[PDB]
């Protein structure tokens, strides 16, 4: 067997004795000096998410680039279920997650609903467009997500890729935040710690979702990854040697 | 990973199919993914680790795959003793694909020790049975004589006829006789039968039988049917190929 003689199976039985993890789904390699084993995620990712579709599935994602190597690897159900992808959510004050969700939903012959994309507007605003009927249901619709399908980033790169307050800045270093994960940072602990202002999905919204999949890896992660899974999640983890050797050893 | 890829089962299918004492299979296929080949090497690379001895002499081919082998190659973790041979030569390749260029540089890699043996193919009758009795081309065929581990390719004859320089009168005959796979410089027919031999020192096709440890690594689409045909006979092999080749050859 692949999996025997390249260690993985040891490996995946060790790091769901350690972390929070429902399974874990390792690939050989190391994204951050191999390009190439985000694609190999991907396509273990895809994989999963197949032996989980039920009959009828909306499925939730987010915007980052790993998931977006699951979208690149995705193709059509061999049993044809029906597939409907949305974001997972979406920033207030581009929405990356929109384009995931489209690109994914067009792989595998299903159907997406987008979130809008607002200018910078009050508070006020915001509250009145979420109310707005064509707006509610896209957000009832991602409430009633059966899968969400999400990445787990280092907090200090996030929050420095995005346009995040200098106020804001200063909380999530001053709380020792460690990792970001669908628009929420938590420290070592895996306690949020801050949340990003976004519309969609909620961290208690996750524990009604039937199947979650993180997908993420390379060595640099490893931290973020073993903070993110201090608190059960419900999660099956995809990642790579990269990460889960780092972590385990 | 392999189980949710169904790779589990489909290792099992084909090792069955070809007789072989192991199959390993990677995703995809190395004809439209060319990072396939890399994943090939480092399965390879794993299976020779597991079945190193303390003291090993590891016979090597040339070839593209074995080169994705020795770029995947990296110092043995339990620091067993290891010395890389080039199982033949002269066979008519460029240097970038020549055994004694991929020996070195996966001796390199493992931070092990390698032998040089340099005896092309088309010496006259003179000046090849003058250069076979030097000392150092006969110290490494004693060498080679005594390998522990085999690690080849395999070709679909054709190609590597293209590839290598191969006299014209010798195209003919791998034509004429219907070759369609290839190893270590031998062209074999859809039996499994040896049609040409390609003259050059160092292991023959009956030296592998004493090799406790052989693994070839193969894999595309484009090579399910040279793949299905070395695989006619008994070879004692441990084949790492992937999805592109098992998928089409089972089907
Ligand atoms: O003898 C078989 C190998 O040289 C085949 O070369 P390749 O790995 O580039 O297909
Ligand atoms: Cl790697
Ligand atoms: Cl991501
Ligand atoms: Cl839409």
């Amino acid at each position: 067997n692949a999996k025997d003689v390249l260690g993985l199976t040891l490996l995946e039985k060790t790091l769901k004795e350690r972390l929070n993890l429902k399974d874990a789904i390792i690939v050989s390699g190391d994204s951050d000096q191999s390009p190439w084993v985000k694609k190999e995620m991907g396509r273990a990712a895809v994989a999963c998410m197949k032996k989980r579709f039920s009959g009828k599935n909306i499925v939730a994602v987010t915007g980052g680039t790993t998931i977006e190597a699951v979208a690149e690897m995705m193709t059509p159900d061999s049993k044809n279920r029906e597939l409907l992808f949305v974001p997972a959510r979406g920033g207030l004050g581009k929405n990356q997650a929109n384009t995931i969700c489209a690109h994914m939903a067009e792989k595998a012959s299903g159907t997406y609903r987008l979130l809008f994309v607002p200018g910078q507007l009050s508070q006020g605003a915001y509250s009145s467009i979420i109310e707005e009927p064509s707006v509610k249901e896209v957000l009832n619709t991602i409430k009633s997500a059966s899968m969400l399908v999400h990445g787990i980033g280092e907090a200090k790169t996030m929050a420095q890729r995005r346009n995040t307050p200098l106020e804001d800045l200063k909380k999530i270093d001053d709380n020792d935040a460690v990792t970001e994960a669908f628009g929420y940072y938590f420290n070592a602990d895996g306690e949020v710690v801050h949340k990003v202002h976004s519309v969609g999905m909620q961290l208690d919204d996750i524990d009604a979702i039937p199947d979650i999949i993180a997908v993420a890896g390379g060595s640099s992660k490893a931290e973020a990854i073993e903070a993110y899974f201090k608190k059960p999640r419900n999660t099956v983890l995809v990642t790579d040697e990269g990460a889960a050797k780092k972590l385990l050893r």
